[PDB]
């Protein structure tokens, strides 16, 4: 049961989230679920932890209900004297999956919903069917920008976020990215996808890829494949959006409800990418150099966002204005120069790291350079999967350069490379007899490619936070703004 209304009893919002009211009954007048930080009265709190100081700027901002895993210290009987109801819950997700619910349901009920989730791509084809809609005067919410990226239930932010827009503006759409694999601390949230898609509801749900990454979380791409699924589980009605040509995202076809139509993009598909244009029902509909520059990712999300559309009855027409005026997110493929081509990609697992360099060296018309920042702090299994994603990619490609780097010089302490990544890293180049270069600092790494290169070659950046601050050192070694 979801309630429609502004007020509530603390016993009823406690049975709703699974928890245990700590304090006297009452009825509650709600405002949204919010941060501590943001509380306007009335408002209810999630935080998986509390403390006695958390519990008095409760009390100070009039917040009508603390909703917690962990109350630290003696919150308890702190908010008990204080009068700040306190539910005690054990999974804070389902709390965070109540809010989606309800806020959905008194603050935006007539939307059409689309839930997007994917190892990679998800937040791109989040972002593209956002700015389609929008970019044709409807109102939408969406959950990811090119600063952020809420999407997970470990907080209230997405009923925050979607409450504070809905207030504002008459909602159409929900446009929602969800994450398909999502850890809390080093141990995997087991069926977060579903959990989340099914607090939306959604019209459609968008998969668009299944691959590994999150080594730790997981182990397999069974695994991952696994809990991407519950995505589609979730889906009661409408439309799967599936990626025909991954693999395990076609499996899930054979996953869908009853009343749940398939739609697949890719090869030999309604939607494709052949001939370098992407065509809908075999006619030409975004041209080549309606596309310059760009990734296979790029195209395989293009074809995600249209298809998902497509499923919402947006006229091709008004998607294709939106998909020619899109500007994507940072670190996705930029070129930051012409004269040498320089691209900056975040490619941080196998399957990404293949997409940088397949598409860079179909970009390039004499020398590949890749320079590449090992994943400092993620592990040996995932460092040895990329270097052997980066050498089996590279061994066939003629007239290369590989340069790796540490990148001591520019990341933080939760993201340093540890002894054994960086040997198990260059230990499968050598095995796969890939000649390379290596620095500890990416300065050093830049500044000898960019000295050493010709202007016909390619230089290709790829690499998660290791790979970051590359753009601002580019400028400061004068290099860009090219
Ligand atoms: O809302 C949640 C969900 C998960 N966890 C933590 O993440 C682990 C993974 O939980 P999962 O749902 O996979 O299953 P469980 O471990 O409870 O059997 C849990 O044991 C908790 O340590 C948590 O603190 N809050
Ligand atoms: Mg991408």
């Amino acid at each position: 049961a979801t309630p429609a209304g502004s007020h509530m009893r603390l016993s009823e919002l406690a049975s709703y989230v699974s928890g245990k009211l700590i304090g006297e009954d009452k009825e509650i007048k709600v405002g949204i679920f919010n941060t501590l930080g943001d509380a306007n009265p009335n408002d209810i709190v999630i935080r998986h932890w509390i403390d006695e100081k958390g519990v008095e700027i409760a009390k100070n901002k009039e917040v009508s209900a603390l909703i917690t895993q962990n109350p630290k210290g003696n919150s308890l009987e702190y908010a008990k004297k204080l009068k700040v109801p306190i539910i005690l819950v054990n999974k804070i997700e389902l709390a965070s999956a109540f809010a989606i619910k309800w806020t959905i349901k008194n603050f935006a009920p007539n939307t059409y919903r689309v839930v997007i989730t994917g190892t990679n791509g998800k937040s791109t084809t989040t972002h593209m069917i956002y700015h389609i809609l929008t970019h044709a005067g409807k109102k939408a919410f969406t959950n990811t920008d090119a600063k952020s990226e809420f999407n997970t239930l470990i907080d209230p932010m997405v009923a925050k976020l979607l409450a504070e827009k809905a207030k504002k503006e008459n909602l159409e759409y929900l446009v929602i990215e969800v994450s398909e694999v999502q850890g809390w601390l080093d141990r995997l949230m087991k069926d977060h996808a579903y959990l989340m898609t099914k607090s939306i509801n959604p019209n459609v749900v968008v998969v668009t890829n299944v691959a590994l990454d999150h080594i730790g979380l997981v182990n397999s791409i069974e695994e991952v494949f696994e809990e991407t699924s519950g995505a589609v589980k979730a889906l009661e009605k409408g439309f799967a959006v599936l990626n025909y040509d991954n693999e395990f995202t076609r499996k899930m076809a054979k996953l869908t409800n009853k009343n749940v139509k398939v739609f697949f993009y890719g090869k030999n598909c309604p939607v494709t990418f052949k001939s370098g244009g992407i065509y809908v029902n075999n006619d030409l509909f975004i041209k080549k150099e309606e596309l310059p520059f760009k990734s296979e990712y790029f195209i395989q999300n293009t074809l995600a966002a249209i298809s998902a559309c497509l499923c919402l009855n947006i006229p091709p027409d008004i998607i294709k204005k939106g998909i020619l005026t899109y500007k994507p997110l940072k670190r996705r493929f930029s070129i930051l120069c012409k004269k040498p081509l320089i691209i900056d990609d975040f490619a941080h697992n196998p399957d990404g790291i293949k997409m940088a360099i397949k598409s860079a060296k179909k970009l390039t018309k004499n020398k590949l350079w890749v320079v590449c920042a090992i994943r400092g702090s993620r592990g040996k299994i995932i460092n040895k999967l990329n270097a052997e994603s980066l050498s089996k990619t590279l061994k066939n490609i003629e007239n290369y350069e590989v340069v790796i780097t540490n990148s001591d010089d520019v990341v933080d302490n939760l993201n340093k490379v540890k002894k054994e990544e960086e040997k198990t890293f260059l230990k499968t180049l050598e095995k796969y007899n890939i000649n390379y270069r290596f620095h500890k600092k990416l300065k050093t790494a830049l500044e000898e490619t960019l000295t050493n290169c010709k202007k016909d070659d390619t230089i290709l950046l790829i690499g998660a936070q290791g790979m970051d601050p590359a753009s601002k050192l580019l400028k400061k070694i004068k290099v860009i703004p090219c």
